[PDB]
């Protein structure tokens, strides 16, 4: 996250991440069994560490749950990112408390205006790289889809919208993706791309949840 504060362990509770190994992604527990993430963070042999603040130390309230199944949307398309968002169904029920606990789905689409809280374990650096051991937290404004088109010439599509500062400094970067935007405790995005990290009018691009709701919801009630 760069031009973030440290969150504070535990105080983000549906954060997840995700490790191959080493942590590569971010993600949301959406419910005991189920995580969202995006589907640019798609790799086999997926573990969900859950409860962790410093994911280099074990301090005492991680759960470490294997995948049993991977679904990359439908119609994922990797060259333009549309419909970037993956399910992860765990192979055990987490056990939920007050530092790991599910975020509700939006019930309805945030309007530009809306602060949201993004966080993640990706790079601190516009330039260079710096990577946290310790969970990251954003504070950023979701941008009028004109701002965000303006942005991003023909790149923008319903399913995403903008977040952050055109001033630069502050957004989300490489690590934090998959990670949660929430925003009035609803999920409304998925750290999902830029152009680089916290340059001058290249704001965060979002995957945009509430346009994904039945699908998760179908998805969920057949798996
Ligand atoms: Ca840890």
């Amino acid at each position: 996250i760069v031009g973030g504060y440290t969150c504070g362990a535990n105080t983000v509770p549906y954060q997840v991440s995700l490790n191959s190994g080493y942590h590569f992604c971010g993600g949301s527990l959406i419910n005991s069994q189920w995580v969202v993430s995006a589907a640019h963070c798609y790799k086999s042999g997926i573990q969900v560490r859950l409860g962790e603040d410093n994911i280099n130390v074990v301090e005492g309230n991680e759960q470490f749950i294997s995948a049993s199944k991977s679904i990359v949307h439908p119609s994922y398309n990797s060259n333009t990112l549309n419909n970037d968002i993956m399910l992860i169904k765990l192979k055990s029920a987490a056990s939920l408390n007050s530092r790991v606990a599910s975020i509700s789905l939006p019930t309805s689409c945030a309007s530009a205006g809306t602060q949201c809280l993004i966080s993640g374990w990706g790079n601190t650096k516009s330039s260079g790289t710096s990577y946290p051991d310790v969970l990251k937290c954003l504070k950023a404004p979701i941008l009028s889809d004109s701002s965000c088109k303006s942005a991003y010439p023909g790149q923008i599509t319903s399913n995403m919208f903008c977040a952050g500062y055109l001033e630069g400094g502050k957004d989300s970067c490489q690590g934090d993706s998959g990670g949660p935007v929430v925003c009035s405790g609803k999920l409304q995005g998925i750290v999902s791309w830029g152009s680089g990290c916290a340059q001058k009018n290249k704001p965060g691009v979002y995957t945009k949840v509430c346009n994904y709701v039945s699908w998760i919801k179908q998805t969920i009630a057949s798996n």
